[PDB]
């Protein structure tokens, strides 16, 4: 047992939030004092340390545009405690009520966020394994953080969001999340819309392998969509660095869109 470890009665397991293969996702109150939110193991659901390796990722990664660790529990029944988002997952927030009134100024600082996040993780020489619109939680005033790392590792499977050579090949790397990024920068520019419209994993396999791209959202400026092309390059060590991708971001609206005007819809 190491220093994340509490007592479980110090949890108020209160509102639900979801469930899944895994176990659930609840509201609650830690130390009486303190807003949490609790992934959960209903108990046997599976293995301890594979639930609990999470853990030992996030215990080491400790970012503000990364989702919080607050403590753990082994102490069965079992519990991951973390720091609670008011406004849940990006891809419910981009398809949900306030989707629709985000604009691209919004859309490219909630990618800048993640980028940032994304960018830590890159130079703590981690890979995350499955970025995607929905292991991004967003609280108040548009914050951005990465959470999730539930298949994350030290660098020594929902294939429309995996980059080829990780999907096939086994090839998990930093740069594998960057491709990951850019596909998350589809769902963003779209409002949540699942990638590869009207195609089934197998074809979207294929056609990535003969090159392939999403070609550009629209109302989405071309700039941005060079972006996305950078981040799907065949060859990992040509996709951009997250350090790249922040900066580019932060910077877009003066050194690279100067001109942009709202549309009806970005
Ligand atoms: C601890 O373990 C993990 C937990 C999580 N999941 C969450 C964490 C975290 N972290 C924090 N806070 C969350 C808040 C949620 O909903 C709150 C508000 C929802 N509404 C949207 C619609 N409006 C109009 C009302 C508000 C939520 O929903 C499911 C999931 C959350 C992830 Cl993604 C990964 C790991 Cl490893």
């Amino acid at each position: 047992k190491d220093a994340w470890e509490i007592p479980r009665e110090s949890l108020r397991l209160e509102v639900k939030l979801g469930q899944g293969c895994f176990g659930e996702v609840w509201m609650g109150t830690w130390n009486g004092t303190t807003r949490v939110a609790i992934k959960t193991l209903k108990p046997g659901t599976m293995s301890p340390e594979a639930f609990l390796q999470e853990a030992q990722v996030l215990k080491k990664l400790r970012h503000e545009k990364l989702v919080q660790l607050y403590a753990v529990v082994s102490e069965e029944p079992i519990y991951i405690v973390m720091e609670y988002m008011s406004k849940g997952s990006l891809l419910d927030f981009l398809k949900g009520e306030t989707g629709k009134y985000l604009r691209l100024p919004q859309l490219v600082d909630m990618a800048a966020q993640i980028a940032s996040g994304m960018a830590y993780v890159e130079r703590m020489n981690y890979v995350h394994r499955d970025l995607r619109a929905a292991n991004i939680l967003v609280g108040e005033n548009l914050v951005c953080k990465v959470a999730d790392f539930g298949l994350a590792r030290l660098i020594e499977f929902p294939i429309k969001w995996t980059a080829p050579e990780a999907a096939l090949y086994g090839r998990f790397t930093i740069k594998s999340d960057v491709w990951s990024f850019g596909i998350l920068l589809t769902e963003l520019t779209t409002k949540g819309r699942v990638p590869y419209p009207g195609m089934v994993n197998r074809e979207v396999l294929d056609q990535v392998e003969r090159g392939y791209r999403m070609p550009c959202p629209p109302e989405c400026p071309e700039s941005l969509h060079d972006l996305m092309c950078q981040c799907w390059r065949k060859e990992p060590e040509e996709r951009p660095t997250f350090e790249y991708l922040q900066a580019f971001l932060e910077d877009y609206f003066t050194s690279t869109e100067p001109q942009y005007q709202p549309g009806e819809n970005l």
